[PDB]
């Protein structure tokens, strides 16, 4: 009923064994709320926590102070207990009264391997306590040096991915604006080409769908969209249909280069979902766009444009309409 | 690895406790195939089998001789071990090399309460061994008196239910034959009533569906259908429509009485499915048949039959057609 | 009598140590055809003015 | 929920026989619960048990015993082309 | 009656040639292919 | 510019600490209507013979 806890505290693995074989209280709440699992985690005793878990102990046991065996085990420094608790269902994001999470304590105490296993199981790096500190702060105010480095790397990966997605949103909005300009150039009455105009209006709308997809993505990730100013296109007079097609080709190539840079960034920081998203929705459309626009340019050049009217007229009639 | 079995045999519950707390072989196969559970069941040691089941022992462990902890526990006489094994998934119908089932041994040894708990969990009373004996035989050739009585009661319940279902099949076949006779009486040309004929032919076919339902039932239960001779109806001349309706009424009442006797029999022998079957398919149709045939008889009697032609003519026209 | 024999045959193949379903359907069909056969002869004997006398 | 006793059910015959024993154990538990509800005068529980549970177990046991005798007569498990043709003709 | 006798003799010779009654998989396949 | 402002407004109400979906649909609809409005004026200025000069 109560005589098991002192044997757990003294490390009497055989005594708690023989006394738990006989019907005994496994989920004992004590004079301050310390279950035998808590005391078996404070001291480093793997056999006791194993034979206690097998007999039906609770890994999440709300101590009178707000602690859990994972808290005390991460604070102590015993890695095997941390592993066997994480595999049994311990919650990596449980709070104290101060608000500390097991990673706060892992960073304060200075346990690198425990920090790694806690980061693998879903502990978040920018979580705060009541007083406003993140594990990186408890790491830098205590001289624990490498905890700080491996947490700074993750903070920086998240910040840089957020920034690159914002820049891609701005780049697609700019491309949409450039295509709108191109389209209303071919609508003048000294440039009377209607299917060039329809072509570039269609591209203008597709490029806005592209940017809204990235906005939705960044809201799904929990990041912050920060919209910016959209530059005006470099020209108002796109001299001909050939020159406009070549400018669209260079623009599509620049967009594709930015996508490749963002993909390499998401690969460095171990982000499978971002890489899958980029290559599923964005890398096969750019290849097809570049192929098609290069086809248009060689067709127009062979037919004899720009020095030939009746080349752009018949291209506009037969290929674009 | 092996040092746990002698402690199980000596009844050292605390030793096997402390030694199983430390990583030890729970499903140990030994020099003749005797697992610690077998030896913990032979001797009466409930704590050891509990702490062995909790640590992942197999209740069905094919000994080199064909035994299982349930076999040895039923032979010994310890009821608590039998219960905790039956609740953990022990198979009540496992065989030896001789072919004995745990009930064979429960009946040989003379353990009444174990026989009861084994009968509650699905042990069958007429199972045989290689030499052809049923638990009742091992009970009567050993002077074990009450095992024999409580097994004879069950053998007799099954035999009597089988016999009553056979008799009900024969009774419905006879009723079908009687209705066929009645129907082809009203088809003569000195008895020119067509809707009386259609009525009784319909009843003739319904009563054969009734008997095929009981044949299917008896095949679902695992019993043996034994068909018999069908008597001929008592009359070939059913004097009038009134007299034929009254004879049908008495026949339906006799059939209903037999159904009630069979239901009381199935209630005495604790057979919920048979009772549910009888009252679902058979007891509400008889009530409606009796109500309808009594209605027909009072209508015919009030209109003035049998001493009135133009009473049965108009009944045949208006009520039966 | 033939109808009764076919009914017996049909419910033999329905046991679970004799698990043949289409043998069972076959013999049930024959069981019903043989009762139609006998009702035809009953109708005939009523058309002729004779007396049906059913037996065991 | 305990894990099943085997991961390797040696053949189709052995798996059908194991399913048969499992259905019989389930039916025994239902009968015990029905007797309990009868002792304590609980008409609605008894009606529920025999309406939804006692006629399905009987049909399951009949069908699984049919499958076992068919497979045994065709010549399984020592015969391929017995379980192949059973799988083709009876189960599909 | 003539058609019934012809058909039932056909069934008997088919079953005998396939190898029944000493062969399961003869009555199984007869039941599957001829009667259903 | 008004179209851009409405797009910002719409994707604000899509965050998961601001879980209002019909506010989001509302402001997206307004965002698209305001671009139709500007394309109408571009077409007008091409009908008049003037020069469109787009800006930041």
């Amino acid at each position: 009923g109560k005589e098991l806890l002192e044997a757990a505290r003294a490390g009497q693995d055989d005594e708690v064994a023989v006394l738990m074989a006989r019907g005994a209280e496994v989920n004992a709440a004590d004079d301050v709320g310390v279950t035998p699992l808590h005391l078996a985690a404070q001291r480093g005793h793997l056999a006791i926590v194993s034979v206690l878990l097998a007999f039906g102990a609770s890994v999440n046991a709300a101590d009178l102070w707000g602690q859990t065996p994972l808290h005390l085990a991460a604070t102590a420094g015993h890695l095997e207990i941390v592993e066997v608790l994480l595999r049994s269902g311990a919650s990596v994001n449980a709070r104290d009264n101060i608000g500390h999470t097991p990673l706060h304590l892992a960073a304060w105490a200075g346990h690198l391997e425990i920090v790694e296993v806690l980061l693998a199981y879903g502990a978040d790096v920018f979580a705060q306590d009541k007083f406003g500190k993140t594990p990186f702060d408890l790491a830098i105010d205590n001289g624990n040096e490498d905890i700080a480095e491996v947490l700074q790397r993750l903070l920086e990966c998240r910040r840089d991915a957020e920034a690159a997605i914002n820049y891609q949103i701005n780049l697609e909005l700019y491309a949409s604006y450039v295509y709108l300009s191109m389209s209303y150039y071919f609508d003048r009455d000294d440039v009377a080409l209607k299917n060039f105009a329809k072509y570039f209006l269609h591209q203008s709308h597709e490029e806005r769908e592209h940017a809204e997809k990235l906005m939705k993505l960044q809201n799904q990730r929990g990041g912050e969209i920060s919209l910016q100013s959209i530059s005006s296109p470099d020209s108002d007079d796109w001299e001909s249909g050939l020159n406009a097609m070549e400018s669209a080709l260079h623009l599509e190539k620049a967009v594709n280069a930015s996508l490749l840079r963002l993909h390499k960034l998401a690969t460095d920081c171990n982000d499978p979902h971002l890489c899958d998203f980029i290559e599923t929705h964005y890398l096969n459309e750019q290849v097809k766009a570049i192929k098609e626009l290069g086809d248009h340019v060689t067709n127009l050049r062979k037919m004899g444009a720009p020095e030939s009217g009746l080349a752009e007229y018949l291209f506009d009639k037969h290929t674009l309409g």
